[PDB]
């Protein structure tokens, strides 16, 4: 069954003092040096690879080549994404067994099993714990990216935020005679922080909550006549509006924490009797206040709106926010464009003054991030035609919609992808399946919607750009699969790749063709399967070229075997777009190296 070792620190073990009957005594030395390293207080920054090379004696590996093989694993762990694994067989395949001293008294055929077992011990008891001792792993939530923050820096940060919450209303010290139902976690968020709770969970039953919130999502679409579909709204809006569109996007600051608890309670109380009535309402009422959380041995009451992390917060915040909408957003206009999420409001009208009446109004209702506001109003400092909202870029002038990406500088794009599924494991000798599973559609589905492929409001040149961009993402996933195929499946002949790559271009071109047909509108000119296939090949070429030495032969095969030229039907097309990496994709990091 089991093929994978998970790279996550979460699975580390607490090391014994010495080892048992099973393990060779050499592991005791490393355990010792591990404890010694932890006790040594040094002024100058910690390089894990360098420490580990003092902790695990060289006699454990016998040769530099063996040592270098183990530490490539350590190096992945030092650079892991969430959910990433390697194969368990990486830990024994291709080691120089004749050169490992502690293994000479064992006949050759039992060696790999022992090496695997001891390697696992080291990684579980020494490598992962050393990292945990010096670093806090932080999920940036930008894909599966993990950042490793020096533990003293994090604790300092964690304390500095803890006192701010203390010396505000947000966190009040409790007498311990309340008993918490989750632990307060402080997460660094770019410039600020996020104070969420991790539940045990259990709490009576988890299905009780799921069919409790299910009772609420009813109420949301009952006494609030809201419907809303971003695509339908934008489409119906743009088609009736002939003149220049004006619009604004307003970022709502901490919607969860700006919930006025008393107001939400009265909202819950009355009147959903046919829907919830009393036994439920009473449990929700006291749930919103008081919210009590475990921390540093101490128990605290959270007095700043809903707690992010509580299962009910999301649906109750939506419930609350819909009420604020009926309350303060009543005189907007039946003919204006409006759409919202918990974090977002997006409003458009051909009447510029209404876009002010909206900006001013929304500032009166909510606390909003005013630097994160985007508008094309000429009175603003820096007016802007293109408005990002819900993973999309809306151009208020051209009405075109593009997918938003989405990439900090220095971001390693391999973090966007999930190649390893611990629940559905692929043996080390089926790389083709791994490849094919990686090229499956579901992951890229939100780049392949009516927003990207319609020709109602979007021009055909826009559909092509959207498509080319989605295929650049797919190509980067392909590239990241290639890296995994080399370092974990240990592939050396990449021949089988050609036909998998070819099928993939065929399949994505075909899904595009269908989507374009289904959502065809008056702006359609003529899209062939051939044209789409070429855009796709071009997208792969623009990524593969980033490793011309590795991908030389593949690039040449594409240029000699595939059709890369296409006929365009709009003279307004930017033909250059299809020649090169677009700048938003041009400087993502594709090289993996340890930095702690
Ligand atoms: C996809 C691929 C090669 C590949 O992935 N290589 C590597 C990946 C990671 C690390 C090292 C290497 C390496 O080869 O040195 C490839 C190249 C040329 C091809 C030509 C024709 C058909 C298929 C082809 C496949």
């Amino acid at each position: 069954m089991v093929h994978y070792y998970r790279l996550s620190l979460k699975s580390r073990q607490k090391a014994p003092k010495i080892v048992n009957s099973k393990y060779n005594s050499i592991l005791n030395i490393a355990l010792k040096n591990f404890r010694l390293c932890k006790k040594h207080k040094t002024k100058k920054p910690v390089q894990i690879l360098a420490l580990l090379q003092e902790i695990i004696p060289k006699s454990y590996f016998g040769t530099t080549t063996n040592l270098k093989r183990f530490y490539k694993v350590v190096e992945k762990i030092l650079t892991q994404s969430s959910f990433e694994c390697i194969h368990l067989s990486v830990l024994h395949k291709c080691y120089d067994y004749d050169a490992i001293p502690w293994l000479q008294n064992v006949e050759p055929n039992l060696r790999p099993k022992l090496l695997l077992k001891h390697n696992l011990f080291l990684l579980d008891n020494i490598v992962k714990p050393i990292i945990a001792f010096y670093y806090k792993p932080i999920k940036t939530l930008n894909g599966h990216e993990i950042k490793f923050i020096r533990k003293e820096e994090y604790i300092s940060f964690e304390s500095k935020v803890f006192h701010k919450l203390k010396k505000m209303k947000y966190l009040v010290e409790v007498q311990d005679e309340v008993k918490p139902r989750g632990v307060l976690n402080i997460i660094p968020k770019q410039d600020n922080f996020r104070a969420i709770v991790s539940i045990f969970p259990d709490s009576a039953r988890k299905p009780f909550f799921k069919l409790l919130t299910s009772k609420i999502y009813k109420v949301l679409e009952e006494k609030y006549k809201t419907s809303g579909s971003l695509y339908t709204c934008w489409s119906e809006f743009t088609q009736k509006t002939q003149g220049q569109i004006y619009g604004i996007k307003v970022d709502i600051r901490d919607a969860y924490g700006n919930v006025k608890i008393p107001v939400l309670c009265k909202l819950i109380q009355s009147i959903p009797t046919h829907l919830l009535d009393s036994e439920k309402k009473n449990f929700i009422v006291d749930h919103i206040s008081n919210q009590f959380v475990a921390f540093r041995r101490k128990i605290y009451k959270w007095n700043h709106g809903l707690l992010q992390g509580d299962p009910l917060s999301g649906c109750l915040c939506e419930l609350y926010m819909a009420f604020m909408d009926r309350l303060y957003f009543s005189n907007l206009d039946k003919d204006a464009f409006i759409h919202r999420t918990v974090d977002d409001y997006f409003f458009c009208s051909p009447h510029p003054h209404k876009v002010y009446d909206f900006e001013l109004l929304i500032k009166g209702v909510y606390q909003v991030n005013p630097t994160k506001t985007r508008t094309n109003l000429p009175t603003h400092r820096h007016p802007q035609d293109e408005i990002p909202y819900c993973g999309k870029i809306f151009n208020l002038t051209t009405r075109q919609v593009r997918t938003l990406y989405k990439l900090p500088p220095n971001y390693e794009i391999r973090h966007k992808f999930k190649l390893w599924n611990f629940n559905n494991q692929i043996s080390d000798d089926n790389p083709a399946r791994f490849l094919q599973k990686a090229m499956d559609f579901p992951f890229i589905c939100n780049s392949f919607t009516k927003f990207e492929f319609n020709t109602v409001f979007n021009d055909q040149r826009t559909v092509f750009a959207n498509f080319y961009d989605a295929m650049i993402c797919v190509a980067y996933k392909f590239d990241a699969a290639m890296m995994a195929l080399r370092t974990s499946f240990l592939v050396n002949d990449f021949g089988f790749i050609w036909l998998v790559l070819s099928s993939t271009v065929r399949a994505y071109a075909s899904r595009a063709f269908k989507k374009i047909v289904t959502y065809k509108g008056g702006k359609y000119r003529k899209v062939t399967f051939q044209c789409l296939k070429s855009i796709a090949w071009r997208a792969f070429l623009a990524v593969l070229k980033r490793r011309t030495e590795i991908y030389k032969g593949l690039i040449d095969r594409i240029k000699s075997r595939e059709k890369l030229t296409m006929k365009f039907h709009d003279g307004e097309v930017d033909a250059s777009y299809f020649c090169k990496l677009p700048e938003k994709f041009r400087f993502v990091k594709i090289n993996r190296k340890a930095s702690i």
